[PDB]
Formats: C-alpha cells, structure tokens, sequence
C-alpha cells in the first residue's frame, strides 16, 4: 500500500553487504539513511566478508536484516532483501529483489506477504521490456560501467524511452552521475560510492543533491 | 504422510553437491540411488564447485533439484534440500534440512507445504535433546570425525541412549562404520564415501550391506 508510494518517489537506492569484517553495520546504515538514502538493500554476495568467512548463513543474515530494517523504518525508508524469499518473509522486508538468476518471481509471490514489493535486475533490451511489462514493482538497468565480473549507458537510454520506476546501476558515483542523467535516468542504485566512503552521510547527501537537481 | 514411513525405515542418507565441475549429476545420482541410498540431499556449500564458480544461484539450484528429485522418486527415495525453504517449496522437496545456523524451524513451517519433513543438525548434547524433543522429523548427530572446518562418537552414544529417527554423520565410511554401529548408531549420512567413489553404486551397496547387517 504505502510501499508503492514510497518507492514511486525514491531516487537514491543503496545496496550494502553485511560488513561482517568491520562490525559497523548499524552505524553505517544510520549515516547513509541520515544522508538521504530512500531504499537500502542487503546484498552480501561477493563482499569482502563473503571472501573472508564465506557466504552469509541465514541466522546471521536475519540479524543483519533486523538492523537494516529497523534503521530504514526509523528514517522512513524501504528495506530490501536480495534473492531469498524465505529470509525476506522472516525479516518482514518491504522489498525482495530478484536478479535474472535468482528465484522465479511467481514462486516468490507465493511465499511473500501480499504487500511486499518485487524488483528485478535487467541486463539487455529484452529483459528491460519484460520487466517494464512484467509483474515487477520496479527494475534496475545495468551495469552501466564494467566490473571485473557491460550494457553501458545505451541500455539506460533504451529504458528511458520506455509507468514503472526503474533505476540505473553499475559503477555509479558523483563524477559519472551527469552521464547517467544525460542517458535519461532519474533514479540510481549505488554501492561503493557510499559503501566505502569516509563519510557515508556526506557521500549520500552529495548524490541526492545532484539527483533532485534534475 | 508416506514420507514419515519412508524416513522411518531409511538407513543410508547421502548428501551431494551439485557437481557443477563434473556435469554428471544425473548419472551420479542414478548410480547412488540404484545402490541403495534411501535419502539424498543437495548440499553444495563448500563444494569444489562453490570454490571454483562461487555459491550456487537459485536458478541453477532448482535445476539440480529437479534432477535429484526425479531420480529419487523413480527409486522410491526421499529428496531433501538444504537450508533454503523457498527452494524447497519451488522444487517440491520431500525434506528441508536445517542446520543450527540456518533458517528457524518455525519460519520454515510457514513456507513449506504441510507434508514436508524437517531435519536438524545437532553438535552437542543439548541440541540433541532439543531435537529429540523438538518439532523436527529427524536429526543428524556429528561430526563424528574431525574435518579442516568435533563431537566424536561420544555424542552418538548420547543420542543412542535417548522415538525419532536420527542419523550419525561426519567422515563416515566403510572402515569406520563398525565404530559407528558400536556407539549405538543404526542410521548414517555419508558424503565423500560415495561422492568421490570410482563406483558410487558399489560404494553405496557396500555401506547398505553393513548397515542392514546390524
């Protein structure tokens, strides 16, 4: 109900790992949410923590979800969980984000409370089309910039010219944001731009200032 | 309904990774099930595949579940999925196995079809007690033998002297089985004993012969 409304206006999306190697998850989320983050997603896959201790177990993941879910709600933000529909339901997440290789949307809709929102990752023009017409509540478009693991801004353009909310994602930061807005994107998902900042709050405020400034 | 009955008599339990680096999952499961395996569980965590390609994504996991679920059912065996209640429901698994650090049982019982069975891993006398008295349909006891990641046979003994089915687990093979039976165990979960055998079928038949021979 209210989630669609909050999502509809969200412009700054953040994905963060559990930060198990730093132990400052709670404080880090405070800083970032106080900085303007509208939606925050727990996505530990490929994190330094996963590299040092291995994949996140459910118990620990639930613990991190409660921290993130509580902070998000105290700031009027949305809390999203990646791939696991069982964790999402146990944690009462506002959003379940499903990439192309994660659980099938229709399967997730069977487990999740009816009001939970679903997001999808898209990487080519066909997925973008399928997402815009699909069941999804929102979708991401990218990676805009290459990573050791890339559609580029051309796909952002395809999304801009087709009303479901969609976000631009992939190596986005302050310096590259002008190009992202140029390609027609009005919402963005960021990671390292805030995740590895010396001052998450400031980093976030800076990004949100440029965002609303369009 | 029928699952409790099949579980009640099961003596040979097998845990196998998706075998992504070998691509012989289907044939491997055939051999093992034709060899007497009563229950087969997909548990990819810490596998060579996870080390080379990373954690198993949901889509791929579901693909492996369908292979294993079909083979198990063709042989009258049970098919179990580890930790993910969402994957279990999507795959129609007969069993969801939950270790101590995985999803909470009560959470899983909310997602799973009512007839799905739940198993639990136990590692000390208190967990064994909690499992024997708990909601669980069965539980495992171990690791009996150390691994680079150990309760030993002393815990198997605690389980034997208290009726819920329980399995002995942890570095079990042909040579060590006599000790396991000595400690009072009547059911076992094996991994490498069959998983890395040159002839899974024969390896399995051999283990089941000693098992029933008690």
């Amino acid at each position: 109900h209210m989630h669609e409304s909050r999502l509809a206006s969200a412009r700054l999306y953040l994905c963060t790992d559990a930060r198990r190697e730093r132990g400052d998850l709670a404080q880090f989320a405070e800083a970032a949410l106080a900085g303007g983050v509208d939606i925050i997603q727990l996505r530990d896959k490929g994190s330094p923590g996963e590299l040092r201790f291995g994949p996140l177990q459910a118990r620990d993941e639930l613990a991190a979800c409660e921290i993130l879910a509580d902070a998000a709600h105290r700031y009027g933000a949305l809390f999203a969980v990646n791939d696991r529909a069982d964790i999402a339901r146990a944690a009462g997440a506002d959003v379940l984000h499903l990439g192309q290789r994660d659980l099938p949307v229709n399967v997730a809709r069977q487990i999740l409370a009816p009001d939970t929102l679903i997001g999808r990752s898209t990487h080519d023009p066909d997925q973008v089309a399928a997402a815009a017409a699909g069941d999804a509540d929102y979708f991401c478009v990218g990676p805009c910039w290459p990573t050791p693991t890339a559609p580029g801004l051309g796909l952002v353009r395809v999304a801009a010219e087709l009303d479901k909310p969609w976000f631009a994602i992939g190596g986005i930061n302050a310096q590259r944001l002008p190009a992202v807005l140029d390609a027609g994107a009005r919402r963005i998902v960021v990671v390292r731009a805030i995740t590895s900042a010396d001052d998450p709050r400031a980093a976030a405020e800076q990004l949100r200032s440029a965002l609303t400034a369009a």
